[PDB]
């Protein structure tokens, strides 16, 4: 069974690269790690830096998170990030996006031991 942590990494990291490819990196990224098996998820957010630099977030700014909860971070500076957001002429199984690039702080949830990022909470 997929493990919150695991299912963060999956969602949501892309050290591979620095920044989105082209305007099609969101419609690609969606399909691949079989993230729109049942579902075209309304936002979803890429991160482009190493795994030590996001997990390294649970120990810097604690924030309230936008439900509300306590256990959410703000990372001190800001990540290459990607925001991918589902648009119009979605029609399962071709998910469509705008794929939108940006230099922001992230917002993330974290929990367990070790005390790791479980949730993708914002970009500011």
């Amino acid at each position: 069974k997929e493990t919150a942590a695991a299912k963060f990494e999956r969602q949501h990291m892309d050290s591979s690269t620095s920044a989105a490819s082209s305007s099609n990196y969101c419609n690609q990224m969606m399909k691949s790690r079989n993230l729109t098996k049942d579902r075209c998820k309304p936002v979803n957010t890429f991160v482009h830096e190493s795994l030590a630099d996001v997990q390294a977030v649970c120990s810097q700014k604690n924030v309230a998170c936008k439900n509300g909860q306590t256990n959410c971070y703000q990372s001190y500076s800001t990540m290459s990030i990607t925001d991918c957001r589902e648009t119009g002429s979605s029609k399962y199984p071709n998910c469509a996006y705008k794929t939108t690039q940006a230099n922001k702080h992230i917002i993330v949830a974290c929990e367990g031991n070790p005390y790791v990022p479980v949730h993708f909470d914002a970009s500011v």
